[PDB]
C-alpha cells in the first residue's frame, strides 16, 4: 500500500486527522489495532472546548453534535456548603463548552469516513514502524492472515498512551514528565436526569465528587477514591450515598439516583513526552500526553494537536514548507504544559491528598474562596477552561 | 488471590523462575497474557549454555533435553573460504553447548507446571501493577470476563520486550542503551539433515550467513538480510542460492536443500536497561535487555538473570536477608553488558555493513584472522561462546 500520511489509530486524534486530511485532499491511510465495534464499544462521556467543536465543524462532521450536544455557558464548584458559578460565556467573551460523548464523536466520524470511502484497516496487529530517519518511511502489519506494508511521506501516531508510536522513538531522545496522583475516579453512568444543567465540581472534606452528564438523558458522576479501591465493593446505593455526602444538602436532596449502567475506577495522572516527534512521525493525543480529567482536557488537547499538525501538514504539501514540521512540538507543547497545569490546578484545589496538614488543608480552602471571589480570578478560569486560543503557526 | 511471588510471563524465564521457586518450596504465580497454545506456538531453535542447562538440570526439567538435545564440543566460523573450528570444549576446560529448541524448553517446562499443579493463569488480560514501592504489591487483570486482584510480596516481570512490566516503571528511573543494527536475518527451517554436525558461522562479501540446527531432524540457516527486504520476495530457492554464495564451496557443495517448512526476517538490536529493577519488581529476560542472536545469548541471559534472582529470593524468604535483592540489578548487568559486547564483538566481524570503507573491511578480515589463528584469541571466544560462568551473589 501506498500513501501520503499514514496514520497509526482510529479513535478521536486518528479519526479527526484523518477526516480533515481528507477534505484537503492529502491522501491518508488509517491504521487500528481493533475492531469497528470495539472501538466504538468504549464508553466515556466529554465536555469539548470552543476549539475541539470549532474543529469539527471544519472536519464536516458537526451535523449531530449540533442537535445532540449541550452548549453550557457555565460551570460549577462547590465547597463549604456553598454553589460558585464561573460564568464562562462572559467571563471569557463568548466562548462555550458543549457536551458531547467522546463515544458519540467517535462514531460520527467514523459514518463520515465509512461514507467518503477513505482508507482505514481494522483488526491491523502487530503494527511496526520503520525508517523514520528518511524520508521513505514506512509501516508493517498483519491482516486477515497476510503480511502487509505501507509507505508514506509521514506517519502520525495517534495511537493513545499505550500505543507504539511513542514507543517507536529511541527513548533516549524523549524525555518523559510524569505524576501520578494518590487517587482514582470512581464513576457512574445512570440514565436519571442530571441534578443540575451545568457541571458541579464539589471539594468536601471526605473528598472530590463531581456531578456530570454524558447526554441529555444520562447522567456522570463521580468521586475521587484511593488506587487500591475495588469497583465491586461499590454497590450503587455506596456510591450514591458517599455523592451526596460530598455534596452541599440542597443539591444531593434534588438528586435522582438509580441504578448504574456502568462504573468503574479511573486513576488519575501527568504525563508529558517532549519532544513529540521524531524524524517523519508525529505524536498526537493521549499518545503524547496524558492530563488529569479535573480539567476536561484529554480529548481537547488531542484535537489541538491535530489541529496543529494538520495546519502545518498543509504548509508542507501546499507549499513545499516541510520544514515548518519542525515546530510541531514546540507548538503544541505550549500548549500542553498550559493544559497540565490548569488540570493540575483543579485537581490540587479539588481533591483530597493524604498525609495532608492543617495548612494545607486552609490554603486549598482559600484557593477556592479567593479565585471564584475575584473577578480576575474567576477570569482565570473560564479562559482556562473554556481552552486558551490555538496558536497560529506563521 | 495471593501468593508470594508474582510472575509476569509464562516464557522460558517465567516458567524457570516459577518452577525453581516451586521446588524450593516459595510460593508463587504466572500470569501470562496468551494461550498455552499461542505460546507454544511460537517456534525457535536454541543453542544453550552450560548454565541453561545445569540451571533446568536444577529445575527438574531436563529429561527430555538429555534425550533429544545435542551436545556441541565446538563451533565453525568461515572465511575466505576456509574454515576454522574453535574447540569450545577443550578451549574451555569442559564447558559445552546444547542444542535444543527454546519452544521444546518452553513445552517441557509447561509440562512439568501443569503436572506439580502450580498455579498459572493464561488469558490474563490487560495486567497491570500496583504499589511497587510499598511492602503489599499486587497485580490486576482480567479473567474469563471478570476483574481479578493476585496480591504478593515481589513482582518479577518476565513479559518479554513487549511486556508490560518495564513499561511500569517510572521511565526517568531508568537509562536505556541501545543499537539497532542495519540488518536482519532472513531463516529458513527446514526437515533436511545439516550440513554440518556444528554450526557453521560464515563472514563473505555478501554477506553474513549460517549453518546451524534446531534438532536433530530440522536443519536451520540465516543469511543477513537489509531491513526493507520483504521475507515474501525469499523464494526458497531464492534463499538456499544466496546460502550457498556465501559459503566455501566444500560446504554448499554437500548441502541437502528442501522446502522451508518456517521463513522469516528478525532485526538485530541491542538493548539494556539499568537498573533492571524498581521497588519490588524485578525484570528478567527479554524484559530488560536485547542481544542480537549472533552470541546465541537471549535466552541464555534470561537464564542467568533468572538464576540470581531466584537465589537471591532464596537468601531473602529462607533467611530474611531482604536486602541482598537490592543487588540484582548490579549482578545481572555485569553478565548482560560483557554479553552485549561477544555478541556486538561476533555481530561486527561477521556482518557486512553498508557503506564501509577498504580499511574497515581488512580489519574485520584481520579480526578473524587473528582471533581464530592464536590460541588466547581462540580462548576469548569458547570461554564466551559457552558462557560467562554465573557470579556468586556472597
Ligand atoms: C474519567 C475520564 C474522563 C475523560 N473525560 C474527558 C472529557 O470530558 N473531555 C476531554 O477533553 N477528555 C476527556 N478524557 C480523555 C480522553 O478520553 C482521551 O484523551 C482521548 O481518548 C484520547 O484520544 P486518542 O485518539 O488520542 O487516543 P485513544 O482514544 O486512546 O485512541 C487510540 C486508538 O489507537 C489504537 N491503537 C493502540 N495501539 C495500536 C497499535 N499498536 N496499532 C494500531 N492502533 C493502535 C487504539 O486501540 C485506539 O483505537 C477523559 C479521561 C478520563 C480517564
Ligand atoms: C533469530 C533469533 C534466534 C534466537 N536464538 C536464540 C538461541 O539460540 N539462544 C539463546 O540463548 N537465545 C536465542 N534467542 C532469544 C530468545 O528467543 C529470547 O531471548 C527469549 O524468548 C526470551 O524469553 P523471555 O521469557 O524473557 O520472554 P518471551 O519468550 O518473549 O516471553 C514473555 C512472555 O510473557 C508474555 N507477556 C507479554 N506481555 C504480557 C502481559 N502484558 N501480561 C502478561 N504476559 C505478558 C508473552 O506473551 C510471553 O509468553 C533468539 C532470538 C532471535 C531474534
Ligand atoms: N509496544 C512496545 O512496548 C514496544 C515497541 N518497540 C518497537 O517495536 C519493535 C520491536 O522490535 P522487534 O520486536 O524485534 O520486531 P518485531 O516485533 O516485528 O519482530 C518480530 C519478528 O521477530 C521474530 N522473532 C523474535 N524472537 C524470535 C526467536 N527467538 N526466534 C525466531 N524468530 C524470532 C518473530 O518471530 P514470530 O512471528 O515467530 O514471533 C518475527 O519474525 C521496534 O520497532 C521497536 O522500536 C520497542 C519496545 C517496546
Ligand atoms: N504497555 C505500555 O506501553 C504501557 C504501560 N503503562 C503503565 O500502565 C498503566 C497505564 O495507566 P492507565 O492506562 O490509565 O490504567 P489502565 O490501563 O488500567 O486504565 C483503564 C481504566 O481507565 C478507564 N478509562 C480510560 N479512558 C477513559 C475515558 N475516557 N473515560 C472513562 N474511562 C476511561 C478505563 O475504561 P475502559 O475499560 O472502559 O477503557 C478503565 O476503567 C500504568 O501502570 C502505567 O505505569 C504506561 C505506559 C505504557
Amino acid at each position: 500500500m501506498k500513501t501520503q500520511v499514514a496514520i497509526i489509530g482510529a479513535g478521536p486524534s486518528g479519526l479527526l486527522l484523518g477526516q480533515l486530511l481528507h477534505k484537503a485532499g492529502i491522501d491518508n491511510v488509517i491504521l487500528e489495532r481493533q475492531t469497528p465495534d470495539y472501538v466504538l464499544g468504549r464508553i466515556r462521556a466529554g465536555v469539548l472546548e470552543q476549539g475541539m467543536v470549532d474543529l469539527l465543524r471544519e472536519a464536516g462532521v458537526d451535523r449531530r453534535m449540533a442537535r445532540d450536544g449541550l452548549v453550557h455557558e457555565g460551570v460549577e464548584i462547590a465547597f463549604a456548603g456553598q454553589r460558585r458559578r464561573i460564568d464562562l460565556k462572559r467571563l471569557s467573551g463568548g466562548k462555550t463548552v458543549t457536551v458531547y460523548g467522546q463515544t458519540e464523536v467517535t462514531r460520527d466520524l467514523m459514518e463520515a469516513r465509512e461514507a467518503c470511502g477513505a482508507t482505514t484497516v481494522y483488526q491491523a496487529a502487530e503494527v511496526r514502524l520503520h525508517d523514520l530517519q528518511g524520508e521513505r518511511p514506512y509501516v508493517t502489519f498483519e491482516r486477515d492472515g497476510e503480511r502487509l506494508r505501507l509507505d508514506c511521506d509521514y506517519i502520525a501516531g495517534c495511537d493513545g498512551f499505550h500505543g507504539i508510536s511513542r514507543q517507536s522513538i529511541p527513548a533516549e531522545r524523549l524525555k518523559v514528565f510524569e505524576r501520578v496522583y494518590p487517587f482514582g475516579w470512581l464513576g457512574l453512568l445512570a440514565d436519571t436526569p442530571p441534578v443540575s444543567h451545568e457541571l458541579i465540581y464539589a471539594n468536601h472534606p471526605r473528598g472530590f465528587a463531581l456531578c456530570s452528564q454524558r447526554s441529555a438523558t444520562r447522567s456522570q458522576y463521580y468521586v475521587q477514591v484511593p488506587l487500591s479501591e475495588k469497583v465491586e465493593d461499590w454497590s450503587d446505593e455506596r456510591f450514591w450515598t458517599e455523592l451526596k455526602a460530598r455534596l452541599p444538602s440542597e443539591v444531593a436532596e434534588k438528586l435522582v439516583t438509580g441504578p448504574s449502567l456502568e462504573k468503574s475506577i479511573a486513576p488519575l495522572r501527568s504525563f508529558v513526552v517532549e519532544p513529540m516527534q521524531h524524524g517523519r512521525l508525529f505524536l498526537a493525543g493521549d499518545a503524547a500526553h496524558i492530563v488529569p480529567p479535573t480539567g476536561a482536557k484529554g480529548l481537547n488537547l488531542a484535537a489541538s494537536d491535530v489541529s496543529t499538525l494538520y495546519r502545518l501538514l498543509l504548509k508542507a504539501y501546499r507549499e513545499g514548507r516541510g520544514e515548518l514540521l519542525e515546530r510541531y512540538s514546540a507548538i503544541c507543547l505550549r500548549r500542553i504544559w498550559k493544559a497540565e497545569r490548569f488540570s493540575w490546578w483543579m485537581t490540587s484545589v479539588l481533591h483530597r491528598f493524604p498525609d495532608t496538614d492543617a495548612f494545607s488543608q486552609r490554603i486549598q480552602q482559600t484557593e477556592l474562596e479567593y479565585y471564584l471571589g475575584s473577578e480576575a480570578g474567576l477570569a482565570t478560569i473560564a479562559e482556562n477552561y473554556v481552552g486558551l486560543p490555538y496558536e497560529e503557526i506563521e
